[PDB]
């Protein structure tokens, strides 16, 4: 169908499993992975269940294709690779903690950019099972500023007590921004 | 309409066949090829018939189109070619096997690849007609590796207690790998 | 009486309240300061009103005396440092978010001070309403170790998320801190 | 009963006064200086004039006594005192005004000696008897700072007024210079 | 009440815990922390509760006091201490062994100096779960000494054993000592 | 009771004396001393003996317990220490006045020491039977000072001799002193 | 209550229990070490004995505290550090009468010091079960003296043995002291 | 009651002896050590005579004690210090008297301090076996003098000799001083 | 009979009575010297006096057969003897337990003689009257022995705590001074 989903070569797997459920619930096919099961098979419930594993081994590599061996359910397949994949994993945390522990500005890539990856490797990190409030978002994000925004955090946390939110920190620090610039 | 399907080659027949199989159940017809010959021939059998003759020629490749070229059903077609390129050869298994033992990781050539390189062994070995459990082809896999991943090997071995798989024990080592870039 | 109450001097309020009020439970005065206030008072209340202000006013530093300098009960010295102290700005979470999650394990330092350092890290981020999951704290313990417990924590990641608790981390990493030793 | 009260060695007469007039509220004996002069005299209100009279030559030093040598009760005494180090006397205000202006911080120095030193300074300088409000306080203790600190001040100072207290800028001040010998 | 007791910050537990239960002993609070929680709502109970709380907070270190801010019975925070500071290993006893095995003695320390460290180490593995009898003690003391000694441990051993403790083997050696001293 | 008085050590009788006074007393025990001998004695009238010279003994320095050696009263005691250390004698207050005009301030040492000096200087002259006006002592007071105070000093003297008390002129030469600092 | 006892570190035993006994007498708390045990316990012998227990506890060092660990009362530490601390051996005699002989008189130290010391000599060797008759102690002094004494000591072993005390001897050495000092 | 007292460390047991008859004074005490033995002993006289021990005994030194460990009584133990420390010989008072008359008075020295030598001089020569009256300790006073004394020591002796005292003599001697100093 | 008694020759008068009066009760005449004289002789009293008469002679020296020349009964003789020598010391005991305790073994002299002379000189103290106990002997043998001596010394003292007496302790110096004397 739609070919903007890359095939599942074992990365990524949160992206892939969301596009594959687009797709099935836009051709009316996701009830079968997340469904109830009736008593007796129908018509009806005979060809959204071979379509969907048919879909999901359309857009899934080579290596992986071992996953469904023609006799796993298609709501199987994607209950093994999240069994597999999407587990609450202490390994996968800790590798997500040291790469956060890791971010540090460079004046060679943009300040969206940085908070783009700061964003989607927060996400990662809560899909691992942990969970972040939205204070500790803000401390992961601030270390990883360099000595320049130095002022306009100090500012931050004197001034704002009850607004302190992601949002709003991203805003003041893209607004300092462009000062820092002009300013080389 | 399914275009992932690379149409056969000659080579990396396993998924070639895996994938056509899934699309023959995908539209009602993996029924001719798999089950029995009822003596009452009717249209729904006839149909089934010549749907599965048009997708077995158009996803094969010119050159090989010789393997239906007679009036021949699906179900020979694909004998021959399971008799051709999936021939069960003892002297082969042993070579394989011989092969795959003495098989060893090279500092320079990644993990990824090496996985690939005992994907493609273990896919010989099962088309040889070799019957291997998951369990030896974990053990077959945790032998090839180098004294670095020793840890994580006797950690997995001991003490995980679940229901061991290869995709597990392959991410398990991906963590492992990448751990050990970052230390060195 | 108990002479080892440090007077507040503007640091660990928390610290000092606690021993106070353990001391004021001690001499059966903390009724004074939590139960409510009798409508009609006798000499009992008064002598123990007496007394506890006496008390805070003792136990206070000199350049902390003008909390006590307005003609209020002991109740009200105890709610206004309350409300001067027991409160967690964002600079103070901050700050404990920062050193938390740049804590390292020095050469020098064993690991009953440093797990020692942790739980009170723990402790008083938690006194600032922060909810931590024992995976989070388990992460951040795991974190701050050093690279020569690369084993144990391969170890440790390979167990089932149900019975990993903080103590038997500890007594793992006990054990390997034990054998680093003898390595050494 | 309490040995904490230092004897008045002629500095810091404030904190010794406070620390005796709490000492005799504790022994229920402050009535004898406050309270008015009963028309009857009583066996109760000699002892307690005699023990506040010995309280408090106990902890004035020996140079000191020339006040109390005149058999006169301990509220004269006190009076007294008041009157020869608690006076009106607008030359010292001003002095002490010249002093608090030229108090830049010095680089080998802590921020709660120097809060201490502060602290004394308007202690004595209200004992000379200008009054001064907490909103001239905060200024004259912001204006001591160096220039390391002008971010912080001058965000405190663009805070609201009715939140604005001496003992919340001081412990923003410590929050922040935590981080400058954190940043060094 | 007895103020011998230095406050716990984390060395030699086992002293501090054996003087805190005497303590508890004296006040007839040991009931609490030894008794099969007896829990009949009696208002003895929760005195005795609440004085066993307030004598072990006054005992604790600043540091540790936040083994005790939890509303948490005192053999709560007994067993706490207990678990943090007297865990049952067998490598730590293995390491204590093989240590005590080479601890020898020096060429200018005295044995009051030996005697303390001996006694450090077989506490300490007391406490690691090691169970020792007073006849193992001595031998484990008698084979640190040089051969200026064998005269005595010789002698000492030959005794017909039965009723002697390890105080009396110590007052042996001091003696030795004294007389040895006089010749080198 | 109170261990501030200083044992008496044949220097500074008077104050020592009031101390002793007061403490006496604080106890209801310098009835003995100063109230009348009862015609007929009871065990209070005793006790209140005993205590008293007890009291004096303690607080006497060793070379001192011979004026209590003899089995005399606290009465007798306090009286022969008065007609030993406090009598009356022409030579030593002619001697005390030629002290007196000999009196200068020194640079280094301030105002408050100054006039500490010159009151137990008067208090002394005066026990020794010299009979001073204030208007003396200010006159003294006056004489007794450097050449950067004539401004003051003549303008003092200006002043109607009706209301001109110590503590006034004190008060206005402390003030002029703060600003002869500011010249210097 | 007394703090003047110093802890039992296993130094001159008979002190420490002298004192010990003393302060359990003042509390009215020595019944129970010398008293017979009673056929039924009240509450007020339960309170003495955990009195008693816990007083020699707190003046007991601690590495002597292995003494108390038992569930023993009073009476059997006391009477266990009875006998591994002043049991009546050959071996703690001898080392007494060697340092006996050895007790030189120094030219600096006066006779009166030196009998002292003689005399504490004496008593813990008879704690140490030497019966020593009165001539005994009377030659030891004797032949402790320098040439000096020829004089002396020639006269009085020419004395008849009958009545011979040593406070004579003594009284007769210290004329022959002030006749020496008198020729020099 | 009184802790003044330096315990006894077997000097100046003349003030040691003097503090501890005070204090037994105080507590009604005295009546044993002083007041003979009543042919009936009373509760009254048990309690006096258990006191008298235990504050004898608690102001001893730790070295002093076996003058109190056998079961004697406190007047015993009064007794036998005596007996050891002063004693009633005649060498000792012919040894004195030379010393005494040959009491010069040093320049550097005041006559404070030489009436106190003179004091201890002949409290000792009292102690011993010598009567001396006030006469002779006066007529010893006056040969004790420099030459610049000669006028008031002439004076002096002229005065008729029946109401002649030490303290007016001392009173002159102490006027003529006063003198003397204005003089050189 | 008993020829064990040395015949009197004017030394050790007080043995030789108390052996004679032992005899002579040994004979059933002790009587005649002890009783009263009956009013008249019987031939059992003349052949008693007779029988005293002549054994008093035969164990008299010739030299003090003067004593018994006269016609003079058994009694006249053995007051006669009284007189002359009840009271009279043998010798002079001080400087004999000077020379035991100045004893010191030499190297050239043998253990035999140091052995035979401790021996007599033991044999005059008892003889004289002082009395001495088996442990005071084998004290004053110890310390008069060197260094070399030691090892069998702490031996004696170890195992034979109970076996010990002058002859084995003597036996065990003579074995160990063989090998020391081997040792040279």
């Amino acid at each position: 169908a739609k070919r903007n989903i890359k095939p599942f070569d074992g990365e990524k797997y949160a992206i892939w499993k969301f596009r594959i459920r687009a797709l099935l619930a836009e051709q009316d096919v996701l009830k079968v992975v997340d469904g109830l099961m009736p008593n007796e098979v129908d018509d009806s419930w005979k060809k959204a269940e071979r379509c969907a594993k048919s879909t999901i081994i359309e857009y899934l590599s080579d290596s992986f294709l071992n996953f469904a061996t023609s006799d796993i359910t298609a709501r199987q397949i994607l209950e093994n690779l999240d069994a597999v994949y999407e587990r609450k994993s202490l390994a996968s945390q800790l590798a997500l903690r040291k790469r956060l522990l890791s971010l540090k500005l460079s004046s060679e890539m943009s300040l969206l950019s940085h908070f783009h990856i700061f964003d989607e490797l927060i996400s990662e990190l809560l899909a691992a099972g942990a969970k972040i409030e939205e204070m500790d978002k803000i401390s992961h994000l601030l270390i990883t500023l360099p000595s320049c925004y130095d002022g306009i955090i100090t500012a931050i946390e004197t001034l704002s007590e009850e607004n302190l939110t992601l949002a709003f920190v991203k805003n003041r620090l893209l607004d300092q921004e462009i000062k820092i610039k002009n300013d080389h």
